[PDB]
């Protein structure tokens, strides 16, 4: 196939920026992700493309539980902080305060305006990423704000 | 759960705008979609949330074939034209010229800068939408342009 064109086409896709968290006892993982879409109104499903070779994947597949937070428009610095491995500093992950989510006790970054907790319904191991489909079981809004659009950061993850 | 919050959280997600096409003989369907994400680099997978109760879904599930085009930043008018049922006017669909895609003969809207053809690898019937995962088999670029970001239209499809 035309490989240069495939890369350019996939890089024309528009994404937001989100932090996905997971945990199992003392194992905690948090990572910035873009490959996220809603996948039904009823039930309320979210789909996430999750790198197979990652701690997040290992925890999500093992526990069937995840949390996802939307980054605000002024939070590119927070997104940057979750491209590196997750270190817990008391009640912070990579410098950012968290609280346990109400159903599953997953890390919710308090600074981020929108969050959801979700139970995995399906995992399709398609390639170097699995497509994880999860049903929203609880959510919260701290304030309404414009989210961080990947275009505005100059970053890409795709192609 | 907190339903008002769930709606607001899912509506904080960022999407692009794309036209998805499908066909089986004289049956042709084209629709504007937002629930689209890449789902692996290898193989090159795209995932689409496709309304179960739609002609697009019927054709995609039946033939296992789809095409997806990215709308340019100045093409909100084109996006609007594919929220209504698809009528073929010779070599146009809803006023917009198409050509057959090279592998599968699916409608490619010539005005749109980026296109891909894909073969369905997996279909998860999760709810009112199915999550269709497809591998990119051919693609093309007509020109590099900024894509249409859903935020900039004032439209929503989510919650
Ligand atoms: C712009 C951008 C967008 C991105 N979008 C996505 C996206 O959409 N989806 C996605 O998945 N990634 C995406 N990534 C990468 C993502 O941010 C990282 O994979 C994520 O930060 C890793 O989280 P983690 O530190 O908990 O995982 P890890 O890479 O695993 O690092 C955490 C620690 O866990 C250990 N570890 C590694 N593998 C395992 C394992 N299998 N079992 C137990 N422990 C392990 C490591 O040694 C490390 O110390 C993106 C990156 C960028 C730059
Ligand atoms: C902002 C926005 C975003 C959207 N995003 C998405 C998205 O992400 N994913 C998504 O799926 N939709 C999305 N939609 C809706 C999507 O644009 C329409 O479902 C699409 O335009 C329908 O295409 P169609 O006309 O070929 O399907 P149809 O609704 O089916 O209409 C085409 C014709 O086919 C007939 N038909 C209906 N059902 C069948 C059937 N099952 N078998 C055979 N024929 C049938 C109808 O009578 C009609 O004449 C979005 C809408 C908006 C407003
Ligand atoms: C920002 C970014 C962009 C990437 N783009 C591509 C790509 O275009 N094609 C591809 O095959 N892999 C791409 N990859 C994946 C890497 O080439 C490769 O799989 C590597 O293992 C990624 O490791 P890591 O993302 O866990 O750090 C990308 C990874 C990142 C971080
Ligand atoms: C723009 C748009 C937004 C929608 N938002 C919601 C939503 O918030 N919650 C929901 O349950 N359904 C939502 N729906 C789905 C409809 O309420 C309902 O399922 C209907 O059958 C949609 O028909 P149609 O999209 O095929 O025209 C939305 C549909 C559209 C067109």
């Amino acid at each position: 196939m035309n490989l240069e064109a495939k890369k350019k086409v996939l890089r024309s896709f528009t994404y937001g920026l989100y932090v996905l968290t997971a945990k199992d006892g003392d194992e905690v993982a948090a990572g910035t992700v873009n490959w996220v879409t809603q996948a039904s109104f009823q039930p309320p499903l979210v789909a996430v493309g999750l790198k197979r070779d990652s701690h997040l994947h290992a925890l999500v597949e093992r526990t069937g539980k995840l949390a996802l937070m939307t980054l605000a428009h002024d939070q590119k610095a927070i997104a940057q902080d979750f491209f590196k491995p997750t270190v817990r500093e008391g009640d912070r992950l990579n410098g950012h305060p968290f609280e346990p989510s109400p159903t599953f006790g997953l890390p919710l970054l308090t600074e981020l305006p929108y969050w959801l907790e979700a139970e995995v319904r399906h995992l399709y191991p398609g390639g170097d990423h699995s497509l994880v489909v999860a049903e929203v079981v609880e959510a919260g809004v701290r304030r309404e704000e414009k989210p961080l659009v990947m275009w505005d950061t100059g970053w890409f993850y795709g192609g």
